[PDB]
């Protein structure tokens, strides 16, 4: 009721990464994409991810925060997450990692996943048989000369 619309996928940076989580306890998803690694899939992900956010809006709840980080540019961040597959949707909450989605997923199948770790929504089949693990979020050393 207080809110209905939510800012679309924004480009996050290491400089605003710490605050993106530490300062922003709210639910946010980190989409680590790579311009060199899987240049095509990179679009397939954002395509579904974007829609996934809209799907929730209809559900009647304020979707989480969507953010994408460049793996080719933000090498520090990536190294911190220890990600190997790209792109990658690391579902984080309260400055802590919950689950890491590695593979193409539909806006719906995704919405349920994130919503399951946020709004305790239903759990999809693709996720039902996945490997998840909780782990604090690595704080990257940022310098502001």
């Amino acid at each position: 009721h207080m809110d209905n619309y939510i800012r679309p996928i924004k480009d996050l940076t290491t400089a605003e990464w710490e605050e993106a989580v530490f300062k922003d306890i709210s639910p946010l998803m980190v989409l680590v994409h790579n311009r060199y690694k899987r240049p095509k899939e990179n679009e397939k992900f954002r395509e579904e991810l974007e829609k996934a956010i809209q799907v929730i809006w209809n559900c009647g709840l304020p979707s989480p925060r969507c953010v994408a980080v460049d793996a080719v540019v933000e090498t520090d961040l990536v190294s911190a997450l220890k990600v190997s597959v790209f792109p990658e949707i690391i579902f984080t909450k309260a400055g802590k990692i919950l689950y890491r989605e590695k593979g193409i997923r539909t806006a719906d199948e995704l919405s349920k996943i994130m919503a399951f770790f946020y709004y305790g929504a239903a759990k999809p089949p693709c996720l039902n048989g996945v490997v998840n693990s909780q782990e604090q979020i690595p704080l990257v050393d940022v310098s502001v000369n």
